[PDB]
């Protein structure tokens, strides 16, 4: 349920059409944690389970507590592991159309894997959706090198770390809702979109 390798695991003979990158928050099981089967779910749905390849950032990531206070909000590891994914995916399936997400640590490392990545594979990139993103304020709503019409954040009203802090309230744990609903429908359609559908 909270792990999926579908990439790793994923045949070049048989490619999905869109291939989903998640990176956990801090602390989280697996490496899709609590929001990413839940975006996951939604995918499927309308991609049929050989249609997308849903795909978490583990191995290197660890999702250490400590790593948000490093100076990206997350380690150079971490980053080197999500990028790795990036480039496996244009790889093996050079014709899928690559979204992205992140929570919280995740979120910060989903925006510096993307701002680090080759152009061409970025451009690949259809959406990117951030909850609970610590770097908000920093990167001003942004995703350094990433357009602004593919970014789509979740930021509570009363989110700390949204604010340029690294402390946690109650709304930094409530972003289910945003999980099931809004964020996939945002992929879905840009998706459709670059594709034409």
């Amino acid at each position: 349920r909270t792990t999926r390798d579908d990439l790793i695991n994923g045949n070049s003979a048989s490619c999905a059409d869109v291939i989903f990158i998640y990176a956990r928050g801090s602390t989280e099981t697996g490496n899709l944690g609590t929001l990413g089967p839940s975006i996951a779910s939604n995918l499927e749905s309308a991609f049929g389970k050989d249609g997308v390849w849903i795909q978490g950032v583990g191995g290197a990531y660890r999702a250490t507590l400590g790593d948000n206070f490093l100076p990206r909000g997350t380690s150079s590891a971490a980053i080197r592991e999500m990028l790795g994914l990036f480039q496996q995916a244009n790889t093996k399936c050079p014709d899928a159309t690559l979204i992205a997400g992140g929570y919280s640590q995740g979120a910060a490392l989903a925006a510096a894997s993307i701002e680090d990545l080759d152009s061409a594979i970025r451009d690949k990139i259809a959406g990117t959706v951030l909850f609970g993103y610590t770097k908000n304020l920093q990167n001003r709503g942004r995703i350094p090198n990433y357009p602004a019409d593919r970014t789509k954040v979740f930021c509570n009203t009363g989110d700390l770390v949204c604010t340029g802090s690294l402390i946690v309230a109650a709304p930094h744990l409530a972003y289910g809702p945003d999980a099931r609903g809004p964020a996939p429908e945002f992929l879905i359609e840009k998706v459709r979109a670059v594709r034409g559908s």
